[PDB]
């Protein structure tokens, strides 16, 4: 099915590809439903680094503490044992959520791999 191909190719606790406009292109079975305001805040942080830091990154209501990202290209957050990685591409956002014992470096690897895939196609 569309969902198995997706899960099978975005997996990581959850992953997702969403347009800069907030539309969902693909999301894993366990990815959270989120609010547009959550996407606006992230988009502003790719523009003005450090923008989310003061309030934390929220996604599907979950609060992630912002940590060292890649200015204007990748954002990272910590939550208890796991965290999140978000990479901005020409037209989308690649989201990667990890949990113990997956490592931040492992999540980063997958989000970057997906980013390369989309940028390669002009997305």
């Amino acid at each position: 099915s569309w969902q198995t191909y997706v899960d099978e190719h975005l997996m990581l606790a959850a992953s997702a590809i969403v347009g800069h406009d907030g539309s969902v292109w693909a999301q894993s079975s366990s990815f959270p439903q989120f609010k547009p305001q959550e996407i606006t805040g992230i988009m502003k942080d790719f523009e003005e680094p450090g923008h989310l830091a003061p309030t934390g990154l929220h996604l599907g209501g979950i609060k992630y503490m912002v940590i060292q990202g890649e200015a204007g290209a990748v954002i990272r957050g910590k939550k208890g044992s796991g965290g999140i990685t978000i990479k901005k591409t020409g037209q989308a956002l690649v989201f990667g959520i990890y949990e113990e014992p997956v490592t931040p470096g492992q999540c980063n690897m997958v989000v970057e791999r997906l980013g390369d895939y989309l940028i390669d196609q002009g997305l």
